[PDB]
C-alpha cells in the first residue's frame, strides 16, 4: 500500500529504518514475521512466486502449494483492496510477493539478520560474485554457515552439470519459496542459469524485497564469467540494483569486500573479510562502520 | 478532443495557459479538479491505466476498481462520442487516461502545484536523475515534504530490495492511480523496474499528461548509473520528452538543477536547489526567473 | 485502381499535375472533396484509419464511427472490385484511407491548400523539425494559422506531459479521422509518440496520401535523440513520408520549407523568417527556386 | 515440376532460352501466354499472390479474384500433383504463383519484351534505382511508353504522399495481379513502401518469375535513399538476384546504365542510355550487344 | 537408432566406411537402396520433409505424397519404437527424414556416387559457391551431366526471376523429395533463397543426410556475393558443415577447388577441376587423391 | 529438495564428494543407479527429457516412452512434494530431468566413472573441443572405448550430411534417454545442430546434471564460427554447462583435459598424446594437478 508522511513522521520512520538495522536484536525481524505467519488461518495464501512463463505458484504457512483457493477480498489500511483467487496450481488473481502483511507501517528497512566477526549483516539478497581466482561457491557456504550461527542454513541447488542438481526453473523456485518461509539463512548454487523468460526477470527483481520483508538473507552465488555486453551489463544490474548486499572478491586472494545497503536510501556501509581453506576445500571466514560513496561503488562496480 | 483557434481565440488561450503557472494560486488547479471528480455520479468510471500486458484497469472518484461497468456513451461538445464498458476488471472499450473531462477549454497548461523557496514547481511528472554522488532517494522525499507544504505526501514504493516494497507491476499501477485520485503531492520510488512490457511503456506516456491534468505532481527518482546503449537512450528520452520537470545532480555534491516546462510550447524555466543533511540522513533544501534554450538542455541531458 | 497511359495521355496528366499546385485556386481540391463527400448516402464507409494492433476503425461523412455495416461491393472503372465490410467497430472487409474515390482520374497531385505571403503551399503532410534553438511548437501554430486565412485551424494533441493531452493512439487516429474529414487546416501536437506498433507504421505510411487526396494539409512537429534504429526512422518519414518539410536553421528564427509539387516533379525550396510576440505567439513575416537530390540529402542531416 | 537432362537435350534448352531473348519476336512470348490463359475454363484459378500476412488471394482468367472454389487434384507430367483449393476468399492449398503451366518444356528464359533504340528489352522486373540527381520516377514512366510502343502501359501506384495513392499492401497485390494477367508492360511507384511483412518478402521473390514466365514486363522505382546497413543491402539483393533487369544511374545527369540477364546461367548484357526533360518535366530516352562479369557487376552494385 | 561398439567392431566399420567411397562400385549404394524402397508395402510412409512452416510432408516409394496413414508402430533393432502417423497430409507422429531404414549397421559412409576424369565423387549434398567471375549455374549443369553419366539428372528450380521458376517453398521441397526417391543425380538452382523460416533450416540441416542415405548426390548453387554479417556466416557454415562435399571457385576464372568428405571423422580429399564454355554458354569439365587439414580448409572458406 | 547443513554436517558431505571422484570404484555409482533403477515399479516414470518446442517426453526404467500415466503425488524428505502426470505423449506435470531420487544425501559429486592411463575420468558431461588440425571425432570414439573398457559405448549420431545419420531433433534426445538409462559411456557426434528452440537450449542446461546423477559420462565433439553471439555460447556451454573438458592444443595429436573433480572443488588438469592407426582409428597413449581460473579462462581461448 501507499504511505503519507509529513516532516515529523518521516523523521520517525528513518529512525525506526536505523533501528532495523543497527540497534534491533539480530533475527528479531525474523521471529516476528515467523508470528505473523503462524497467525494466519490454515490454508489461506501467504506467498506467491513465479514460474519460467511469467505464471505464478502460491503457498501457505507450511510451505505446502495450493492448488484451489475460492476469491476472497482483503481492503487493507489505505483502502486499497487485495484479492487473491487460486485455480489449476496457478494464481488466477493477486500479486507476485508476500499475499499478507508482514511490515505493516515499517517499510524500506534492511533488517539486521545476523552478527559475525564484529559487523551487522543485512537480510535481503546477497549477491557474491566478481573476478579472478577467489572461489565463489566455497565463500557462499562459509557465509550461510556463519550467519546461521546456531541455526543450519538451507541450500538450494541449481544449475551445475554435478550430481542431484536440479536444472529446472520451476523445482527451483518452489524451492526457494519453501526455504524463505521456514529458515533465516538461504544459500543459492547458482544464479548463472537464471542470467531469458518471464519467470528468470521477475526472479531477479522480486527475491531481495521477499527476503528483506521476511527479514531472511539469500547469498546467491554469481559468476561473471560471459564477456558478452548485453549479459554482463544485467550482472552488473543484479549486482547494483537487484541486491540488499554485495560480496564481491579482490585482488588479493581469499579477500573480499561486502556491500550493505542498511535501508531507503540510506548509507551503503563496507569492510573487508579475510579467508582460508582447511581439509576437503571447507572455507573459514576469519574473525579478527565505515560508509561508501557512489564514485567508490561504480569503481568497486567494474 | 481537437480544438478550433484563429489568431484571437489562439492569444488568448497562451494567455491562460501563461496563467496557469505564472499567476493562478498555487494548487488551485488540484482544488477544481477535486471537486469535478466529486460531481460524478456514482461508481462512474474516472480513471484508467494500463497494466503490465497492456489491458487497462479503471477506478471511480473514491479509488475503487471497477470489475463491472454497462456500455455507456456520452456525446462531446465537438461531436466526438466517448464510449465506456467495462468487464471483468477490464476495460472493454474506451481509452486510458482520464475518462471524464478535467480539463475543458483549457489544455497545454502546466498548472503550478505549489510554490517553495522563492520558486514555483509545476504539476505533472517531475523525474529526478543525475550521475554523481548525490543521492536520488532523500531528494525525493525532501521536495514532497516542502511542496506539500500543509498537506501530507503519498509514497508509492516499487522494485528495491528492501522490505515491504511490492514489485509487481500491477500492484503498482493500482497505487499510482489512487495517489492521484486522492493527493496533490506523490513521490516515487523507484521507477528503475519500469525502463520493456506494454504497460512500462504506456505508464511513461501516460503519467505526465494525467499529472498535469489533476494538477498533482508525481516525483519519481530514476538511477542512470548503467551503461548500456539501449536503456541509457531510454531514459535521456523519458528525462527529455515524458517529464514536464527535471531535476538533475551537478558535479557539486548536494546541488541539483530544476528545469521546468512552464506550458505547451512555452519557455522552459532552470534554477538551482542547494541541499544538506541532518539527523538519520533527513534531506533539507535551503531556502534563499530564467529561461533556457534547447543548447543548453541538450548540454545538460549528458550524464 | 491502376491507370493506363500513352505518350499523349501522359503528358495530359503532367500538365494537370501542374495545375493542380502551380494554377488552381488555393484550397479548390478541398471544396471539392467536401462537395464529393457531402454527396454520399448517410452511413456509408468513406474513410478508415489504421488503429495501434494495425486492426482499423471506420467512418462517415459526419466523423461519426460505424459499428455495423453490411457487406457491399462495388465494380470500378478498371474492372477490379472494391469490397467494405464493417462488424463490431472494426473493418471486417476494404483497406485502409479513403474508401470512396476522391480523386479519380487525376492523381499523383498536391493540390494547393493556400497561398501566404507569396508562396503556394501544398496539402498532404507538412513535417516540421530540424536540430538547434528555433521553436517547433510555436512554428507550427502560427503556419496553421497563416494557411488557415479566413479559416480555423484544427488542433490535435498527442502526448505531452501537458494537462488535457490525450496519450491513447487509438483516440489520436479517431481525432485526426475527424480533422481529416470536415477541415482543411490540421496540426499535430505531437509526433513524437508515435515515432513501434502496426498502428503507428500505418499511419506514417497513411497520412500524407490521405490528406493530399482530401485537399486538407496536416502540419505535424517532430523532435529528432542519438540513436541510430530511432534518427534513421526521422530521417525517412522526413525526406520520404512527408508532402512538404519544414526544418529549422543555423540562424534562430529561420526555417527552410521544402515542398514537394506532384508526382517526379521539382521539388521547391524557400525561407521563412519568424519572430515572438507576447505569451510566446509566433508571427511569419510576409516580405519558385528547385532544389536537387544532393542539395536535399545535404540539408536532411541535422 | 523437374525437368530431366542429358548433354543432347540441355544444348537443345540452351538454345531454345537463347531464342526466347534473341531471335524470337519482341513480344511473342506474351501473346502466347494470352492464348493459354484465354483455353482455360472460367473461374478455374490462374494465379495467386501473397498478402501482407503471408496468406495469398487467387484470381482467375480476367483479373477476377476468386472467394471459394472447390478443391481440385492435376497430376503434372512429371507425376507431380497440384492441388488448388479456395475458401473464403484466400488459398487454402497450392502455391504462390502461376497456377497454370504457361512454360511448359521451356524454363529458365528471358523472353523479349520489346526493341527499342536498337536494344532488345527482357520481361520479368526490371529494377530501376541507383543514388545522384537524375530522377526515377520520370524514367519508369518513359520506359514504359517506349517498350509499350503500340501498347499502353499500366501503372500501379503504391506508398507515396501524393493525392490517389493508395497505401495498403493488400491492394498492391490485387493491383500487380491484374496488371499481369492484361498487359505487357507495367510500371510500378513506387517499392519503398515493400523494403518488413511475410507479404512483402513473397513479393521480392515472386513477382520477377511471375513476370517472366508471362512475358511481361514489371518496370519498378526503387529509391535507395536510407543509410541503414540492414535495408541498404536488401536494396542491393533486390537489385542484384531479384530482379531480371537492372536500370541504374551514373555519375552524369541524365544518363543510365541496363543491365539485362538474358536467360538461365547466360551473359549478362549492359548497353547505356541517354536521356532528357521537356514541357511539365516529361522524358525522353535518345534513341541514338556488349557482356559483363560478375568483378563489373559488383562494381556497379555499390 | 543408437550403436554399441568395441575396439573390434570400431575397426570393423571404419573399414566398411572406407569401402563405402574408395572401393565399392560407384553408384552401387543407390541401385541397393532402392531395392529396399522398392520391397515397402504398398503406400507405406518412405519420406518426410519439412515445410516452410516446420510442419512435414510425407511421401511413398513412388513419390506420391500422403494425406492419411493410420498410427503403426515398428519396434527396431536397439528397442526403440518407430511411430507413424499422417493426418490432412501433414505428419502427426514421425520424424523428418528417411522413415524406413535404409542403412542398417552401416553408418556414417559417404557412399561413391559417380566417377568422372579420375576421381571419384560423393552422394549427399554438393554446395558449389564462391566469390569472383566463374559462374555457378553452368558448373551445377556440367557436373549434374557428368556425374549422370549413362543416366539423366534431375534439374530442380526455385527462386529465380526468370521464366517457368518455382518461388513457393513448399513446392521445392516437394520436387526435392521426388528427385530423391527416384534419380541418383540432382541439381539444384538456386539455394540462395533458403538462405528465416524453420522449413528453410530443417532443410540445411536434413538434406546432406538425407542423400548420403539414399546414395545420390544433391548438386546446389549458392552466391555468396551479398556482404551482411548474419548472412555470410550462415554461408560458412552450410559451406562447411551442411554439405559432405565443396565445390569453390579459385582465383583462376574457369578454374575450380572440389573438397570431399569421404566419411564419418575421416580424412577430407582435395582435387582441381579446369573448365571451359563452348556454344550456347555449356560448360565443360576437362578429363586428364591429397589430403587437407583444418587450417587449409579455414584458409580455403573465406571468400 | 533442499539440503540443511552446520559445520560438521557440510564437512562430512565435502569429504564424502571428495570420496566420490577420488577413492570411489571407478563405474560403482553407475552399479548403484542401475540397482536404483531396476527397483522401480514397472511402468513408473524414471526420466523426462525436453523435445524441440520445450514441451518434454518421459521414459521409464526399460527405456520405454510413456503416453500415458495417471497423476500421482510423492512427499519427499523435506516435505516438497513431487507430483507426475503424463497425457497424450508428453509431460502434463513434473520436471526435467531424473522422475525418481538416484542421488539422496549425497549431492554435487562427481562420481568416477573409469580409470585409463594413470587418470580418473568424471561422468557428466565431457565436451571435445577447439581449434586447430586435430580431429575431434577420431578422438571421442577413442575416449569412449578407453573409458568403456570392458564394457561397450554407445553411439548417438546427429546432424551430419553423412549415410544414416539422424538430423531431427525430437529423435536426438529420445536417443540420449535411452543411451543414459541403459549405458555406463555415451558418446555424441554431433552438438553442432543444437547450438536457438527451447529444446536445445534446456538440453544443455540440462545434460551434465542428468548425467552426474546416472554416473555415466556423455562425449559430445563440438567444432567452434566467427560470430559473437555463437562463439560465446561455445565458451560458457564449455565452461559450466560441462563436467569435464578436452581441448586440442598447439601440437598435433596432444589434448589438455580439464576436469571438474565435485561442488566447488579443485579442478584438474592433465595432458593425453595420441596417433591415428589405419582406416583413421586414433589410440590415446598409455604412459594430480590443479588448475586455477586465470589459467583456465587463458585456456577457454580459441
Ligand atoms: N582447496 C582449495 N584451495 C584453493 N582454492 C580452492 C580449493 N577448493 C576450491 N577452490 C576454488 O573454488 C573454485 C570453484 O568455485 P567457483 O569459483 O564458484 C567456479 P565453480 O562453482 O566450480 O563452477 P562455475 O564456474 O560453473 O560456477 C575453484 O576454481 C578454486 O579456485
Ligand atoms: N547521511 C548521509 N550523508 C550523505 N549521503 C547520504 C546520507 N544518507 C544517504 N545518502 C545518499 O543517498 C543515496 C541513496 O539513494 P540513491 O543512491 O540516489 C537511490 P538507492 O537507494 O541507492 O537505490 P539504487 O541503489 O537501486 O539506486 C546514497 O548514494 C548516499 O550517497
Ligand atoms: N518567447 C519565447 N522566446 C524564445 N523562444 C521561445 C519562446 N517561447 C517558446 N520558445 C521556444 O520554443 C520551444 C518549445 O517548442 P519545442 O521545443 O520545439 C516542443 P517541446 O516543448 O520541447 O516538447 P517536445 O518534448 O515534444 O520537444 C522552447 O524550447 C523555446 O526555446
Ligand atoms: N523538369 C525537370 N528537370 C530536371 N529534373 C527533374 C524535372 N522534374 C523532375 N525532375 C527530377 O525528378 C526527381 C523526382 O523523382 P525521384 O528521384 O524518383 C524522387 P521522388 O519520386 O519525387 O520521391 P521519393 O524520393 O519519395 O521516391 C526530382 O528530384 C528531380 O531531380
Ligand atoms: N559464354 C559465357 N562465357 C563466360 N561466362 C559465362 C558464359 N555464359 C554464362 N557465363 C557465366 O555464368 C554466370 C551466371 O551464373 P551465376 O552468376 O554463377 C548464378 P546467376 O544465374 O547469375 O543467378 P544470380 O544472379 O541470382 O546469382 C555469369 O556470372 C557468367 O560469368
Ligand atoms: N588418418 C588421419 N590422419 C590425420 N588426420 C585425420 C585422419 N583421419 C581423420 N583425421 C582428422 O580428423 C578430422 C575429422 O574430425 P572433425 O573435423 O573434428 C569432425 P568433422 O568431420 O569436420 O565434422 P564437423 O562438420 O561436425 O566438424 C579431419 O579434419 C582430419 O584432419
Amino acid at each position: 500500500m501507499i504511505h503519507l508522511y509529513d516532516a515529523k513522521s518521516f523523521a520517525k520512520l528513518r529512525a525506526a529504518q536505523y533501528a532495523a538495522f543497527h540497534t534491533d536484536a539480530p533475527g528479531s525481524w525474523f521471529d516476528h514475521t515467523s508470528g505473523v505467519l503462524e497467525s494466519v488461518e490454515d490454508g489461506t495464501p501467504v506467498l506467491a512466486i513465479g514460474v519460467e512463463s511469467g505464471d505464478a505458484i502460491v503457498f501457505d504457512k507450511n510451505a505446502q502449494r495450493i492448488v484451489a483457493y475460492k476469491e476472497k477480498s482483503v481492503k487493507a489500511e489505505d483502502g486499497s483492496v487485495s484479492v487473491v483467487q487460486v485455480e489449476n496450481g496457478f494464481m488466477k488473481q493477486g500479486h507476485r510477493g508476500w499475499l499478507v502483511d508482514l511490515t505493516g507501517e515499517l517499510v524500506g528497512c534492511s533488517p539486521v539478520v545476523a552478527e559475525f566477526g564484529g559487523h551487522r549483516y543485512a537480510s535481503g539478497m546477497v549477491i557474491v560474485t566478481g573476478k579472478g581466482n577467489s572461489g565463489k561457491t566455497p565463500l557462499v557456504h562459509a557465509l550461510g554457515e556463519a550467519l546461521g550461527g546456531k541455526d543450519k542454513y538451507a541450500t538450494v541447488r541449481f544449475g551445475e552439470p554435478l550430481s542431484g542438481y536440479n536444472t529446472d526453473f520451476n523445482v527451483f523456485v518452489d524451492d526457494i519459496a519453501r526455504a524463505m518461509l521456514q529458515h533465516r539463512v538461504i544459500v543459492i548454487d547458482s544464479l548463472k542459469n537464471v542470467i531469458i523468460s518471464r519467470g528468470a526477470f521477475d526472479l531477479l527483481s522480486d527475491i531481495g524485497a521477499m527476503a528483506a520483508s521476511r527479514g531472511c538473507v539469500v547469498i546467491a552465488s554469481l559468476n561473471p564469467t560471459s564477456n558478452d555486453d548485453k549479459i554482463v551489463e544485467l550482472v552488473k544490474e543484479a549486482s547494483r540494483s537487484n541486491s540488499t548486499s554485495l560480496v564481491i572478491s579482490t585482488d588479493v586472494d581469499g579477500e573480499w569486500q561486502v556491500l550493505t545497503r542498511t535501508g531507503e536510501g540510506l548509507a551503503r556501509l563496507t569492510h573487508t573479510l579475510q579467508t582460508s581453506y582447511g581439509e576437503h576445500s571447507v572455507l573459514t571466514i576469519h574473525t579478527s562502520q565505515t560508509v561508501i560513496k557512489n564514485d567508490e561503488l561504480e569503481s568497486v562496480l567494474r
